[PDB]
This record gives structure tokens, C-alpha cells and sequence, in this order.
């Protein structure tokens, strides 16, 4: 019973929180001892919530979230029916605007470094990468950065939000550390 895990379930809402420990439950890792990606899954999923929202009504498929074979049931239909390439890994959200699956990243180090990584593991360069950082910089796809200021700004104060919190309970050095 660590300090992190009791911290993440008072400080994202109950939906998240399930679907994070379902997540982690496929591909097989416990959220009780693998406290900081507990966070950290939660932290990505609000943050791809967030970054559905910020668009028109219905312009952002959700495939973050759901289970393996459904998202990639979703990813087929979106691609045979777009005619936009199938991708190696699973997104995060489709971009039914722009076209274009998108992966969001949430990371605690250098918005570069953490970007080459990413577009080196998925191996599908059509789709469209976008990095927060903790600290409040942002680095997207052809600096193209899909919504308006502020909507990212909201995510960007909120990504803060969360750092200030696990500081003030002694959990940001680990939590830091982790990644
Ligand atoms: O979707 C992700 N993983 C699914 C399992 S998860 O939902 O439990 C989870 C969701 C989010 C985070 C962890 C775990 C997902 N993973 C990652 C993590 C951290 C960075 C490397 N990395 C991987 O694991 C690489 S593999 C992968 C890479 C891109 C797309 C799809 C895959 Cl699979 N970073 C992301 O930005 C992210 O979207
Ligand atoms: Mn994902
Ligand atoms: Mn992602």
C-alpha cells in the first residue's frame, strides 16, 4: 500500500481510474507495485480525454482506453473507410478533421529527446506525433499542433497541477526519476 497509489485514486476521477487498472491488467502489470506508471497511464489517459474535447463535437475518435482488440476493430474501420494507412501501433485518437491518427505523449524529460523516441518505436510516420511535458512545452508533427492555444494550454496547467500536487507529498522525485 504505497503513498502514490492512494494519491493517484483521490486524484483522478473514478473513470480513469478503472480504465488505466484494466489497461494494466492486459499486458499484465499490477497497479499496486507499479505505482508510477499507475500514474502515468492515468496522467496520459486524462490527457487524451482532454485533447478529444477540445475539438469541434464529434471530431476525435477515442482509441486510447479501450481494450486491444476493440481499438484495433476501430483502427480498421477508420482506415477501410478513410483509405488513410494502417498503422504498426495503436494511436491514441483519430483526427477525423485533419485525417490522421494521432499518439499523444506525456513525459517528463526533454520534449525532444522524448519525441525521436517515439517516432523511432512506432515506425508509422503518417501518424501524427504530439508531446506534453510537466514543465509546459508542447512538440508536434510538423509543428502542427491540431487544437487552438487554449485548449492545449488547459492541458499544459493541468499537467502542472499534478506535478505540484505529488511535490507537495514527496512522490515527484520518484515519480521523476521513473521515466
Ligand atoms: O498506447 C500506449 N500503450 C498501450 C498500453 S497502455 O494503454 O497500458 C499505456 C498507455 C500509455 C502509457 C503506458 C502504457 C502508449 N504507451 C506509451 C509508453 C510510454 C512511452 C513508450 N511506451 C510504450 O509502451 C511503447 S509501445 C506503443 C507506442 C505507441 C503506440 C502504441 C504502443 Cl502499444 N506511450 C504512449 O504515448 C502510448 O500511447
Ligand atoms: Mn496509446
Ligand atoms: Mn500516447
Amino acid at each position: 500500500g504505497s503513498h502514490m497509489e492512494d494519491f493517484v485514486r483521490q486524484c483522478f476521477n473514478p473513470m480513469i481510474v478503472e480504465l488505466a487498472e484494466k489497461a494494466m491488467k492486459e499486458y499484465g502489470e499490477d497497479p499496486k507495485i507499479e505505482t508510477n506508471k499507475f500514474a502515468a497511464i492515468c496522467t496520459h489517459l486524462e490527457v487524451c480525454f482532454m485533447y478529444s474535447d477540445g475539438g469541434s463535437k464529434h471530431r476525435f475518435e477515442i482509441i486510447e482506453g479501450r481494450d486491444r482488440i476493440m481499438a484495433w476493430t476501430v483502427v480498421n474501420s477508420i482506415c477501410n473507410t478513410t483509405g488513410v494507412e494502417k498503422p504498426k501501433f495503436l494511436p491514441d485518437l483519430y483526427d477525423y478533421k485533419e485525417n490522421r491518427f494521432i499518439d499523444i505523449g506525456v513525459t517528463r524529460r526533454e520534449v525532444h529527446i522524448y519525441y525521436l523516441e517515439k517516432a523511432n518505436k512506432i515506425k508509422s510516420e503518417k501518424t501524427h506525433i504530439h508531446i506534453f511535458s510537466f514543465t509546459g512545452e508542447e512538440m508536434a508533427t510538423k509543428a502542427d499542433y491540431t487544437l487552438d492555444e487554449e485548449s492545449r494550454a488547459r492541458i499544459k496547467t493541468r499537467l502542472f497541477t499534478i506535478r505540484q500536487e505529488m511535490a507537495s507529498r514527496s512522490l515527484w522525485d520518484s515519480f521523476r526519476q521513473s521515466e
